[PDB]
């Protein structure tokens, strides 16, 4: 069991992200990635994983034709790659104008649970464009780091598409790691659409992928949970990346 002191601490810290309207969140904690930044690394590695009539989430380009996202997102496709589309750096303004600078990419294959059914990560293999140009030729894939040296209290950047907040508008959320004993857990503002968001360190390395919110400390508290790029995940990525 946890002390009331620890709970209050958690509540107060969690309150900084959800105690106020997402729109009234301090820029330091949550902000829209501007047009110019969206064209720079690591932001340009982030894309919208779109499962028609099912869900709209996030994915990270980690290979020439490979997108890393959550298994729970990939499951919505039911193994049908034709139901999934990847829209890198997509942006829909508040007036409905949608831009896809690198086009929309078709999915050739879905590796639903290559890291195990208990690891919330999936690999999406994309088709190149109509001219045989891979997305990874147009944009440099994310540099894959490691979650091995991450420490409680570390601050990182989570980049993705908070669909539930704003449709197709890339946002960055500063997250703060907490109890790492049980996987990647952190404070930060996220919404379901953030599933699959990339977690980057200052060196621009991808160290984790956001998954969802899970109970924390007790049954009535929450924390964000992500899948860190640990030893096994890194091994499988090196094995199946393309």
């Amino acid at each position: 069991e946890v002390s009331a002191e620890e709970i209050k601490k958690h509540e107060e810290k969690w309150n900084k992200y959800y105690g106020v309207n997402a729109f009234n969140l301090p820029k330091e904690l949550f902000s829209k990635v501007d047009e110019k930044d969206r064209q720079k690394y690591p932001y340009n590695t982030i894309g919208n994983v779109f499962v028609k009539g099912q869900t709209s989430a996030t994915g990270v380009l980690i290979g020439k034709n490979t997108v890393l996202t959550n298994r729970h997102i990939a499951k919505f496709a039911n193994g049908d790659p034709s139901k999934v589309s990847f829209r890198p750096s997509i942006n829909t303004d508040d007036n409905g104008n949608t831009e896809t600078p690198y086009g929309e990419y078709e999915v050739k294959e879905i590796l639903q649970e290559p890291f195990g059914a208990g690891v919330d990560l999936a690999l999406i293999r994309l088709k190149p464009d109509q001219n045989g140009v891979s997305l990874g030729d147009k944009i440099s894939p994310a540099k894959i780091g490691t979650s091995n040296d991450l420490k409680d209290g570390d601050k990182l950047e989570l980049i993705g598409y908070p669909f539930d907040h704003k449709v197709n508008q890339m946002h960055r959320s500063e997250i703060e790691l907490t109890t790492l004993s049980r996987g990647l857990r952190y404070y930060g503002f996220t919404v379901p659409g953030n599933s699959g968001s990339g977690i980057f360190n200052s060196n621009g390395e991808l160290v984790g992928i956001h998954s969802s919110k899970v109970s924390h400390l007790d049954r009535e508290h929450q924390i964000n949970y992500g899948v860190g790029i640990g030893n096994y995940v890194k091994r499988i990525i090196n094995e199946k990346n393309e």
